[PDB]
């Protein structure tokens, strides 16, 4: 089954193309190459500073007769510098302009940790510290439910909340709508399975990223564990016929979770995708559960003492 059931009606497509670290270069064939070979979920941000490129791609197959716009499920990320209430609409534009569309499928709180408002992306001070910003995230949900509530969104959710925001939001006075999606890390690693057992007992769909472990993250070290050449995890996929990154996609997808694998190669976007002719065993399933480590690969020390820090808690 390709699609999820969302709080708002809306069905999501539980794979998706990622797009961070997608050079503008290159991410445009990406996303032409992702829609012909059937993806319909596009995950972007603001932050990921393609989206303009982004935009190229889609508008071209439409216009090509691929697909249709209702077809599509495009995300977006509010940027932690907009936090503001004030600033919330304008950042939404941008970034629909930016895609050249009049509506995303889903828009998410990036992180729930807001920096100082500013052109820099990551203000930091003078001992690796991020420079907040007064905000909360509370009133940075009302924000985004305006969004829904003026058309620009079909939808509004998460990411990198622990389960106590999650619980402040759903808790909030004056609720006008749930998060539809939580967006966070999860893979063989870091499992996650008290956050994914909360969020999915509220309603709450759960989105994975960095299913991979990023390995072109920009601040890997040699030392970290590399998921993509794990032999325990190459001797799950040879005896499946299928690579790593196909077992390490479909295993999320077998945990009711939506997957969004990133690639700019255009034979691995094709592979990515053909995820839906096989099945993980019970074995297998608990097997690579086993590997957690509770490792991750985005997780930043100069916000560790942001006041909305979300990991410090254990869930
Ligand atoms: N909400 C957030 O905070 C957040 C944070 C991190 C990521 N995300 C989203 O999650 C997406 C996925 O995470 P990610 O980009 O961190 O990393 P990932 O998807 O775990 O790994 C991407 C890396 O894997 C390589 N790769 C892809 N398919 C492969 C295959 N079949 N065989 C071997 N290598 C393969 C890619 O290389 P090539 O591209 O060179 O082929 C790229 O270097 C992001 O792009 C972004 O959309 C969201
Ligand atoms: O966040 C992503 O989607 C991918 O990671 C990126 C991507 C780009 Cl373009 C720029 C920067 C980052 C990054 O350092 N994200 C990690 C991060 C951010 C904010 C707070 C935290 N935090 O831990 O509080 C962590």
């Amino acid at each position: 089954a390709s699609r999820i059931l969302l709080n708002n009606g809306a069905k999501m497509p539980i794979l998706g193309l990622g797009t961070w670290k997608s050079p503008p270069g290159q991410v445009t064939e990406a996303v032409k190459v992702a829609i012909d070979v059937g993806y319909r979920h596009i995950d972007c941000a603001h932050v990921y500073q393609n989206e303009n490129e982004v935009g190229v791609a889609i508008q071209e197959k439409l216009r090509e007769q691929v697909v249709k716009r209702e077809e599509l499920f495009i995300v977006s990320k509010l940027w932690c510098t907009y936090h503001e209430k004030g600033l919330v609409k304008g950042a939404c534009q941008k970034t629909l302009s930016d895609l050249k569309l009049d509506y995303l499928d889903l828009y998410l709180i990036h992180w729930p940790t807001g920096f100082k408002p500013g052109k820099e992306p990551f203000p930091l001070d003078e001992s690796g510290n991020v420079v907040p910003s007064d905000t909360n995230i509370l009133d940075t949900w009302a924000a985004m439910e305006e969004l829904v509530d003026e058309g620009l969104v079909k939808a509004i959710g998460i990411s990198n909340f622990n389960h106590l925001q999650v619980e402040m939001i759903l808790n909030k006075p004056g609720l006008k709508y749930k998060p539809a999606v939580n967006q966070i890390e999860c893979h063989p690693y870091l499992t996650q399975e008290k956050l994914i057992q909360y969020c999915q007992s509220k309603g709450i769909v759960v989105t994975a990223y960095s299913p991979l472990g990023s390995p072109d993250r920009p601040w890997a070290k040699p030392e970290d564990p590399s998921l993509l050449e794990d032999p325990r995890i190459k001797a799950i996929a040879a005896k499946h016929n299928k690579t790593t990154a196909q077992v390490l996609i479909r295993f999320p997808m077998q945990r009711n979770l939506v997957v969004i694998p990133k690639s700019v190669t255009p034979e691995r976007i094709a592979e990515n995708f053909k995820v839906f002719d096989f099945e993980l065993s019970s074995q297998d399933m608990t097997t690579l559960l086993s590997y957690n480590r509770n490792w991750r690969v985005c997780a930043l020390l100069s916000c560790t003492s942001h006041k909305d820090y979300p990991f410090h808690e254990e869930f």
